């Protein structure tokens, strides 16, 4: 197995130099507003200003900084571009969090060398499309992958083979341990847990009645070089949309265009696929549900969901004598 | 098959009466109002004035301008619509509420004949009687067209069977006016071309009439006319009993989901009276207004509690396979006992 970890450096600092270029090289600190610190990137965490400290501590330690507000859904959609891109690279992708991928490449490379070829292919597009830098880290499993690129940070890329895996069982802490807070590790320190070799010189059930069981057999499963967790790609089962009329409704002709727009929405929001079931959901006034559906062998073309929602709008006024609020499609089974 | 059809005498305006009782004789007429706007109903006595339902009010402040004139009282027709209704599906588990004041019954399986159609219909009528002061058509034929035909020559206080001959006999002898669901325009179009009665339809060809009358009547008439028009008896069951809640605000967090969830389940078992679901489904609705949905079969029965539980990891689930942000969260009961 080879995992690929994309971490993109300090990313809400970062976006906030891309858009105002002027900040270069000038300490930047995003907070949440009497505040704590959300980001701050490299030029302000080399003094100490982490994730988590008020935002007063940090203007004692440096008070000629550029302060900025928290525009959080400005980092989202950089973010979406960049994990689209991603996807783009490899189909077996793991959203981890607005700044962290996990991306499977097993089938795409054949060795390491290549995955680091890979890696810097990835690190260039998403620096041409959208000016930011990361962090690339390759290895065996998510973990060893991520432990690769906090050590790489930032704008680097490394590759951690299995002999150094086996180096790092023995001599990293634990709590340079991804999944690991510090509170749990400083318990883990007091009672003479420090590397994570340490963990295989103590009994399964006397580790589990100290930091708990999913805690202990992660660390177990590490120490013994066996940790086997998948990259956990997300599937649609279902896509669909669901929209508000602006008043509750019996007609056919003036729920259409509503139910209709529905359709747009959710034909073109699943990339090269095609639906074998369409179900129209019905919110009544009394914020209830009622959905019929049908199941066609071949595939619904968009013009064949338009005839047949219709008719299964139809079959649920027929059957239900409620106002309608809210007209919305789900479609399954793709092929 | 029989039907059993039930149509209220100038229901708004009897019930009316109901509440008042000093309006016997008086003639009295309900109104809509949407500057002014037209009569609703108007009853027995009001009616020989030339006063009748469907025509504008100020036209009737010419022909009988000093009678009893009453806004419209919708809630209270509502109101008694529905226990009166109620009151029918104890005597039929298949019936169709047609309108406000229409209802049919399927009386198939409870009937032996025809007369004990009868007497089924008449111990309805007093049933209605004492428990509401309201009299009642009752219709009993084949099918719904006919059942109404009855009430319609047998209203108002009336009712009526139309046998199996005698509905061959309406075939050849009614005129073609009288038939439910057409109306002078089509039936004058027919009357030119030869066709005044209902059997009169099947001796021309179909397509001449089916390119002059409209399609859905043409055959809708040739129906009537083959005596093949058995159309059945509508019944609404609700499949399922749920409800949505909406979140003050876009959430990912379980702790502050549960609370709406929870609602929802507490609303869900009131609506269920003494029914027992054997099918939850979670249902989610996202930021983007899309829908994702798990849900979970049990072969007994689904308590509140079990209700409680498996939707806290259905909902888990839904969390655990979907990256949007909640915006509505809630739940739905299916397969009753």
């Amino acid at each position: 197995m080879i995992v690929l970890f994309v971490d993109f450096d300090y990313f809400y600092a970062q976006v906030e130099e891309v858009l105002n270029p002027s900040l270069k090289g000038k300490p930047v600190v995003v907070c949440v507003f009497s505040g704590a610190v959300a980001t701050a990137n490299y030029e302000a965490r080399k003094f100490g200003v982490k994730a988590g400290i008020p935002i007063v501590e940090a203007k004692k330690i440096l008070p000629n900084a550029v302060y900025l507000p928290m525009r959080k859904e400005v980092y989202q959609q950089v973010s979406s571009r960049i994990m689209n891109l991603l996807r783009e690279y490899s189909e077996k992708i793991e959203i981890a969090s607005i700044d962290e991928a996990y991306l499977d490449i097993s089938d795409k490379v054949r060795d390491y060398r290549e995955a680091y070829n890979l890696g810097l292919e990835i690190k260039n597009k998403i620096l041409e499309k959208e000016k930011i830098t990361v962090t690339v880290g390759i290895s065996k499993n998510k973990v060893f992958a991520k432990i690769a690129a906090d050590m790489a940070k930032p704008n680097g890329i490394k590759v951690i083979d299995d002999e150094e895996v086996k180096r790092l069982i023995r001599e990293l802490d634990i709590a340079d341990v991804p999944g690991i807070g510090n509170i749990t590790a400083e318990k883990l320190k007091k009672l003479g847990i420090n590397k994570l070799v340490d963990t295989l010189s103590i009994e399964f059930d006397k580790l589990k009645g100290m930091i708990g069981e999913a805690k202990a057999k992660y660390l177990i499963s590490l120490a013994r070089d066996e940790y086997n967790e998948p990259i956990r790609t997300r599937v649609r089962k279902s896509i669909g949309r669901i929209v508000t009329m602006k008043r509750n409704s019996r007609n056919l002709e003036e729920i259409k265009p509503y139910l209709f727009r529905a359709i747009e929405e959710s034909y073109y929001k699943l990339d090269k696929r095609i639906p074998k079931a369409i179900h129209v959901v019905a919110v009544t006034e009394d914020l209830d549900i009622v959905s019929r559906g049908r199941t066609f062998p071949h595939g619904i073309s968009k013009e064949t969901a338009y005839s047949e929602s219709v008719k299964l709008l139809q079959k649920i006024l027929e059957e239900d004598e409620r106002k309608i609020r809210r007209i919305g499609v789900r479609f399954s089974k793709f092929i």
